[PDB]
């Protein structure tokens, strides 16, 4: 008969089922899906009704009703709100901030049921405040990109401070008492736009398929926020560059009229319309870097690359496949729905990068140029939590000062990284006993080469040592589960109230410093998507509904805990400690530990949360009970 080679037959089959994209769609490498149509996914990785065997599907990922609703908004291309979606009162109707804030609180119940259960930052009256704004850079949806300010970047702000004759603010930077930066000036470099070109998205009105002359513009800014970190451990915003353009000579850079959190000035924080605008512009900058870079690229897309490469090279039954496999549950169908609807029909629509909405060529669209560049400029090893916290300038290993008490991400993760490495170290070493044993493995070398080339993650290691294999496996797990968890499952809260953190601006920037300095509420109210005017209704809905959709809380069984308890691979409907091949006494002992380590950690993440400055919003996101096995939303 014809000769049968079980392995090479199975891999030949997987390399047909799991194929790469040619990249003509304008996305980083992913699983090839003809027109991203559900049907053209691999049979098992498709979607069934909720309460089904895993050989059928993965259960309805999103909330049926709020998908049909969000799809309704994306499809709605008419500038006149459709009869269906329209209501007597809406959270964008206003027409004032007061009226919009007043609506928000009246939608808190006792339907909207996530990890904050229908609640948002709108609960806090003083969300505008310097503490709550800045606190989002430690505890918000993007806690992982703030870093120590380069000495020669302080040198710029020392100069601009002097230029404005602000003698007080100069002395603060002069010495350099824990001066930190959050830098979105890279958006230009990232989109190939010149320093004379402004970010503008021209939203063309269509009569279904055919356009009418009518348009409305949304705007975006390569902002740069400068913070000082005090000893009591409060992150204080000092300065915002609204849109950085090579130098601060060519940009308009405002300074906080209160130079500390306790500072008192006769103009309040609520009435400081110049500063409340700047912060709102700096919020659009972080919305982008969060959704594109920190969320979509760094988690969803990096994980898909691993999934595809791992499936193509490493066979089902191999140890590496079995530890990684569970952390992929339903990731592929979700990215196929992101690439189809969410990225083009929402992200690229509500963002201010443009150049147009809708787009006919995504390779020409800037949101896609940013998606592409974010993937290209990711670094697999540098975002190892230890290496992450080190290079960004955070010594969590030994801070006696207690200055990082307001930074629970940095606290929670430094612990949680070692714990997941502990687990992997025990399981990997149960087969991979030496650097040599790794070197003489068939798949690990080709696994790396596949990821470094086709996956287009060159920063992925050439795995020689046992430590190198452990960190790589930790990272795949860390990215897929707790890192995605942190950045995914606080969207509803921080985005639901659109003014707190809006996706883009609905009016051009102020022309110069002198113009901004005399800004009224109506300017911000206009800049935000409020009123029946200029299709601002659609921008609000999408801005506050995508968060609620993607914040929809994880099911009990898709916990990191429930896995650590029983090692049950939800994704593959099997258990690793039922493969007589592997040294299972060890694996059961690693899992037994890993579980006791996580229960123990949930206690510490709690302490870190309540250990923050009085009033500071909680950080419950990395609670193992509320952490996802995979990138499953
Ligand atoms: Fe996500």
């Amino acid at each position: 008969y014809e000769p049968i080679f079980p392995v090479k037959r199975e891999l030949d089959l997987k390399k047909r089922i799991y194929q790469w994209s040619d990249g003509t769609d304008g996305y980083p490498p992913h699983l090839k899906v003809d027109g991203n149509d559900e049907a053209n996914l691999p049979a098992d990785e498709r979607q069934s009704k909720p309460g089904s065997a895993r050989s059928e599907g993965v259960g309805q990922i999103f909330d049926m009703q709020e998908t049909a609703f969000v799809s309704k908004i994306a499809q709605a291309v008419s500038f006149i709100i459709p009869k269906d979606i329209d209501h007597e009162n809406t959270p964008y109707k206003g027409p004032t901030l007061a009226d919009v804030e007043k609506f928000n609180k009246a939608q808190f119940p006792k339907k909207a049921a996530d990890i904050m259960k229908g609640r948002n930052i709108g609960e806090y009256d003083d969300w505008y405040s310097d503490a709550r704004f800045a606190q989002q850079h430690f505890s918000g949806v993007n806690p992982s990109t703030i870093e120590t300010a380069s000495q020669d970047k302080i040198k710029e702000y020392i100069s601009e401070a002097q230029k404005q004759g602000l003698d007080k603010v100069k002395a603060i930077l002069e010495d350099g008492k824990d001066i930190l930066i959050q830098d979105y000036s890279y958006f230009r470099e990232a989109t190939g736009a010149t320093n004379e070109q402004i970010f503008q998205n021209t939203v063309y009105e269509l009569k279904g398929t055919t356009p009418t002359g009518k348009t409305t513009s949304r705007y975006a800014a390569a902002s740069v926020v400068i913070f000082q970190l005090h000893e009591d451990g409060r992150l204080h915003p000092l300065a915002i560059t609204l849109d950085y353009k090579g130098s601060l000579d060519n940009s308009i850079t405002i300074f906080n009229r209160r130079l500390s959190p306790d500072d008192t000035c006769d103009i309040a924080e609520k009435e400081d319309w110049p500063w409340r605008y700047a912060k709102t512009v700096a919020q659009t900058a972080d919305w982008a870097r969060h959704e594109v870079a920190t969320h979509l690229v760094d988690t969803h897309m990096i994980e898909e690359a691993i999934i595809v490469a791992t499936n193509r090279i490493i066979p089902e039954g191999e140890l590496l496949y079995e530890i990684l496999s569970p952390h992929w549950f339903r990731t592929l169908s979700l990215n196929a729905a992101a690439r189809k609807l969410l990225v083009p029909g929402v992200i690229a629509r509500i963002a201010g990068f443009g150049p147009t909405s809708p787009s006919l060529d995504f390779k020409g669209n800037n949101a896609f140029k940013l998606i592409d560049w974010s993937y290209k400029n990711f670094n697999f090893q540098d975002k190892y939590i230890p290496n992450d916290l080190k290079k960004r300038g955070f010594d969590i290993k030994g801070d006696k000062s207690g200055k990082y008490k307001n930074y629970p991400y940095a606290n929670d993760m430094y612990l949680l990284w070692g714990i997941i490495r502990n687990f992997v170290k025990t399981v990997i070493e149960s087969q991979y006993t030496s650097d040599h044993v790794v070197q003489k493995d068939p798949y690990i070398g080709g696994w790396c080469k596949e990821i470094q080339t086709n996956g287009q993650i060159p920063t992925f290691p050439t795995i020689t040592t046992v430590e190198q294999l452990i960190d790589a496996v930790t990272m795949c797990i860390h990215t897929a589960s707790p890192q995605h968890t942190a950045v995914n499952y606080l969207q509803d809260y921080y985005y639901s109230f659109v003014p707190a953190k809006p996706p883009a601006l609905c009016t051009p920037l102020p022309q110069d410093l002198s113009a901004l300095q005399g800004y009224t509420e109506k300017d911000l109210t206009a800049a935000l998507p409020i009123g029946t005017e200029d299709m601002k209704w659609k921008d609000w809905l999408l801005a506050a509904q995508l968060p609620e959709l993607l914040s929809y809380k994880v099911q009990q069984d898709y916990n990191l805990i429930t896995y650590a308890k029983s090692l049950y691979n939800v994704n593959k409907n099997r258990t690793i400690t039922e493969n007589t091949k592997f040294n299972c006494k060890t694996i059961k002992k690693a899992a037994a530990d890993f579980y006791s380590h996580l229960k123990s950690a949930g206690v510490e993440f709690e302490n870190y949360s309540k250990g923050q400055t009085a009033g500071t919003v909680e950080y419950p996101v990395l609670q193992p009970e509320t952490t996802a096995i995979s990138i499953l939303i």
